[PDB]
DNA sequence: TCACGTAAGCAGTCCGCG
DNA sequence: GCGGACTGCTTAC
């Protein structure tokens, strides 16, 4: 095989690397790696080095990394540019690794851990350890094993082994329910004494030293209580050998509010499990504990015990361990679901960079686009100073609020990454600029043709058309990649649909599921075999075409994130290729295109219904159209379709066969008119909604810019077994708004868009009568809070102080003296519930951490005091009141003259 | 919330609005 | 009471 490495660092003048050799084995070595960065040179002078622009370079060789630093330094007082990769770490990975990267995941030790630490007198703090580290769970990829330290005696308690045969044993037998799959995958090891778990925990580590090191918080909080623990109790040195080249350094991580302080361990990538998540998920949490956000991946009832944690191992150290063990397979399950550490180092070999550095776009493309540029012996600019500087985003349509009854939605595929395509945008292409008309000049096509040598963007921005520029170039190739995951994933929906529509009719016998590939759309003999399986066996198969839409969406979803995040990275100062001329390009271009196939839209069907100056789109944003489709369904009649099914296909016909080549002519147009170097513009059907044929439903509506819901029968080509609910940016969506009012404001929308106004009056009827009732976490609301410091006066609010933030100080006077009691972290999500008059408290709201119940100290009072009215009314009435007087209806029953007889 | 961008909605504070 | 200036937080794209 073809070596590739695991890790890089520079230590010095060493790159220290560990890496798989050509056998298939791990290896480590240290090389004194001479670096090379350029200056310009006179043109009459020989040389193969160019850079971007085309200006010829001289090559300087340097003895040492540290010399080539300190000439970039010296270059600066000179005040001349110090060209090529100043990452060292970087030029070495492209000269020792010149092709593409094939890698093998089996032969990558990925370590998930997590350690328990009993702490009496609250948190324990990573910075100071104070506390005996009593349990470790370090799950190894490569043995397939959860090898468990379990610390016996401690000053917070001595206890007996832990029992695998206990764990095993269902939880209405006494026992843990640790999963039968993982039984057999557990190495224990029971310790007399702290020193003894931490010296062995160490030769383990030194023998199965992770590369890719991932947990739950792990960089947070299990690697710096880790390596501050066993400092404290052996010394730096000892601490250090969690690092294969003995070197570690505290970093500072800062942000707008504060800073906190991490240990990186050089010759480990770490991987926090929750960054990943954050960062690739595409949710926003209204908590991230492990409890929270497993019970939202898999399903998995709440890991349950009584009293404290603090008081657990001590009560029930069985369960303690169990637990552990557990924590560490949840995360693991997640990832076998989500797939974020195979997204992270595809995307890292990729590029070329330390695995770890996945978190940041502007590192990944400057890799790609150096390496891409090294190929053609092309240098790279050197890194300079910005100004940060506001620049335009996209265009958003004012919608007129209203019910919109039949509704067919066009979207433009990949537009930021097609639009740097189609016009040739790159720091090395650009030509110059032209004389700029008001944007709405070129959006009613009367400005001026900008050029007739150059592609153009309404921002004034011209670019060479003879040859593609590396950004171009670049992104071409990562956005044909998502194309491919994204055709495994809506294959993968619309075989889920299948399966649903077949579920309907179930067998009744015994059998199995189908070996199938869920990434391809199923043949008609499997389609045949699916309408004689049984329950059992259809939902087994819909678990696992779901499942496949999961990888899919991972991998086509983040594939799309770092193309569009190349488009911003344009726009911010620490990118290399920063240019404002350029993120403005982008920008200014999708407004022009938006607004351009708007009036091509309305035109085309003014002129198909022999009209004039009606609004058939109403509403567009960024990239997307809404248009209304009433004018069509009723050019048919509605009493002439056989049910809801037979309309959708006939707008779906209608968008295929008369709009989509309609765009098309337009968009074409385009263009030609800014003489762009290629039509990348493809502007397909997204959405087909409606009420169901014969109901009272109103279909859609649209209260604002970014608010408004649609009932959807056909999603990009998968026809859904039942109708969809797509709703954008209503409270429905949004982590802030409690559980259960997403929940009840869900089904209200629902029974407006699916069964009209009487349906909807009956359920917000019982709503108010019964919502009392509901579990008091389910209708708390939910907030991130920030700077809780700024607004503490002496323990009261100061000047301007945010609710939630009030919430909190309440919070903090209630439990103030309590060491034990749970405290609110700054920079984390709180529960937030409003307060009655006159209430213990002494003040209208309270706060608490999220994810949690209520600490017993007070949740009695908390309780008895909640305020119900208010909730009801800001949380439920006030929105609802918003969707309603938008789709012209009343949540309540108006008098009529009927009443009374 | 260390880690690409802008547009834009709503909650709430403070205070005006005769 | 609403709304404007503002902070804060959260979505859509
Ligand atoms: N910088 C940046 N721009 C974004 C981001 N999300 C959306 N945009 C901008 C760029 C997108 O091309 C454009 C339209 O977004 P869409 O959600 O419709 O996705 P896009 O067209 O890129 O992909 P698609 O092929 O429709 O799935 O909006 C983002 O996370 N970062
Ligand atoms: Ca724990
Ligand atoms: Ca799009
Ligand atoms: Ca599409
Ligand atoms: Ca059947
Ligand atoms: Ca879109
Ligand atoms: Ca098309
Ligand atoms: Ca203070």
């Amino acid at each position: 095989m073809k070596e590739f490495y695991l890790t890089v660092e520079q230590i010095g003048d060493s790159i220290f690397e560990r890496y798989i050799d050509s056998n298939g084995r791990e290896r480590t070595r240290e090389v004194e790696y001479k670096p090379s960065l350029f200056a310009h040179c006179p043109e009459s002078q020989a040389t193969k080095y160019f850079d971007i622009y085309g200006k010829p370079c001289t090559r300087k060789l340097f003895a040492n990394m540290r010399d080539a630093s300190q000439w970039i330094k010296r270059m600066e007082d000179i005040g001349l540019e110090a060209l090529g990769m100043d990452d060292f770490k970087l030029a070495y990975l492209s000269d020792t690794y010149n092709y593409e990267i094939k890698y093998d995941h089996t032969k990558i030790r990925v370590a998930n851990f997590d350690i328990e630490v009993t702490s009496p007198d609250g948190f324990p703090e990573p910075s100071q350890a104070k506390h005996p580290i009593d349990a470790i769970t370090h799950y190894d990829s490569i043995d397939d094993r959860f090898y468990v330290f379990d610390l016996l005696n401690s000053p917070y308690g001595n206890v007996e082994e832990w029992s695998i045969e206990i764990a095993a044993k269902l939880q209405e037998q006494g026992g843990d329910e640790v999963p039968s799959e993982i039984i057999d995958k557990i190495i224990y090891m029971p310790f007399d004494n702290e020193k003894e778990l931490l010296m062995e925990y160490l030769n383990f580590w030194q023998q199965k030293t992770p590369v890719i090191l991932t947990g739950w918080n792990v960089e947070s909080f299990a690697i710096p209580y880790v390596y501050n623990r066993i400092k404290n109790i052996f010394g730096e040195s000892t601490a250090k050998r969690l690092s294969p080249h003995r070197k570690t350094r505290v970093k500072v991580i800062e942000n707008m509010y504060g800073s906190r302080e991490i240990i990186t361990l050089f010759g480990i990538s770490v991987l926090d499990y929750i960054d990943l998540y954050k960062k690739f998920s595409f949710t926003n949490q209204p908590s991230y504990s492990l409890d929270y956000i497993s019970e939202f991946e898999l399903n998995v009832g709440k890991l349950k015990y009584d009293g404290p944690i603090s008081k657990l191992r001590e009560s029930n150290h069985q369960r303690y361990i169990s637990y552990n063990i557990i924590a560490v397979y949840r995360v693991l399950q997640i990832d076998a679901k989500r797939q974020f550490i195979n997204l992270s180092l595809d995307m890292g070999y990729y590029a070329k960079i330390q695995i770890q550095s996945v978190f940041s776009p502007i590192k990944t493309w400057d890799a790609i686009i150096f390496n891409s540029l090294k190929e053609q012996n092309k240098v790279i600019p050197q890194g300079r100073s910005h100004p940060v500087q506001p620049y335009p985003g996209a265009f958003v349509k004012e919608p007129i609020p209203n019910r919109y009854k039949y509704v067919m939605s066009f979207d433009l595929t990949s537009l930021y990454p097609s639009i740097i395509r189609q016009v040739n945008i790159s720091p090395e292409t650009i030509a110059g600029t032209f004389k700029v008309a008001p944007l709405h000049d070129y959006i009613n096509a009367v400005a001026e043709r900008p050029s007739d040598v150059y592609s153009c963007s309404p921002n004034g921005m011209m670019y060479y058309k003879d040859r593609d520029g590396v950004v171009p170039t670049e992104i071409t190739k990562v956005f044909n990649q998502r194309k491919e995951h994204k055709g495994y994933m809506l294959a993968a929906q619309r075989n889920g649909e299948i399966i649903k529509e077949a579920l309907h009719n179930p067998n009744l016998s015994v059998d199995e599921p189908l070996d199938v590939d869920y990434r391809f759309d199923f043949s008609d003999e499997i389609k045949e075999k699916i309408k004689k399986l049984s329950a059992k066996s259809l939902n087994e198969m819909l678990f696992r075409a779901q499942r496949t839409e999961v990888a899919g969406m991972t991998a086509q979803i983040n594939r799309k994130l770092l193309i569009n995040s190349l488009a911003g990275a344009l726009g911010n100062v620490w990118f290399r290729y920063y240019d404002l001329r350029n993120a403005t390009a982008i920008t200014t271009f999708g407004q022009m295109a938006l607004q351009w196939i708007e009036r091509k839209v309305n035109e085309y069907l003014n002129e198909v219904c022999g009209t004039e100056g009606e609004a058939f789109v109403l509403y567009g944003d960024t990239d997307s159209i809404y248009v209304s489709a009433d004018k069509i369904i009723d050019k048919v009649g509605e009493s002439k379709f056989r049910d809801t099914n037979h309309w959708v296909d006939f707008l779906d016909k209608f968008a295929r066969e008369r709009m989509e080549p309609a765009i098309d002519r337009g968009f074409r147009e385009m263009c030609e008119y800014m003489n762009n170097k290629q039509h990348l513009m493809f502007m397909d059907r997204e959405a087909i909604a409606g009420p169901p044929l014969g109901s009272k439903g109103i279909g859609g509506f649209w209260t604002g810019k970014k608010r408004y819901a649609l009932n959807v029968w056909d999603m990009e080509g998968t026809r859904y077994a039942e109708p969809k609910l797509k709703i954008m940016g209503l409270e429905t969506q949004k982590s802030s708004t409690p559980k259960a009012v997403q929940k009840a404001l869900k089904e209200c929308i629902r029974r407006m868009l699916q069964e009209g106004e009487e349906s909807l009056q009956e359920y917000f009827k019982e709503f108010e009568k019964e919502f009392r009732q509901l579990n008091y976490i389910s209708i708390a609301s939910v907030s991130s809070a920030n700077n809780i410091a700024k607004y503490d006066v002496g323990g009261f609010p100061g000047p301007k102080c945010p609710f939630h933030i009030r919430g909190i100080l309440t919070y903090n006077r209630a439990i103030k003296g309590n060491i034990d009691a749970p405290q609110v972290v700054e920079g984390e999500k709180v529960y937030v519930l409003p307060l009655r008059e006159g209430n213990p408290f002494g003040d209208k709201c309270i706060a608490w951490p999220s994810g949690t119940e209520i600490t017993d100290l007070i949740k009695d009072d908390v309780l008895h005091w909640m305020d119900y009215t208010v909730l009801l009314e800001k949380t439920f009435i006030k929105p609802l009141e918003g969707f309603t007087s938008a789709a012209k209806l009343d949540y309540e029953k108006k008098a009529s003259l009927f009443d009374m007889f």
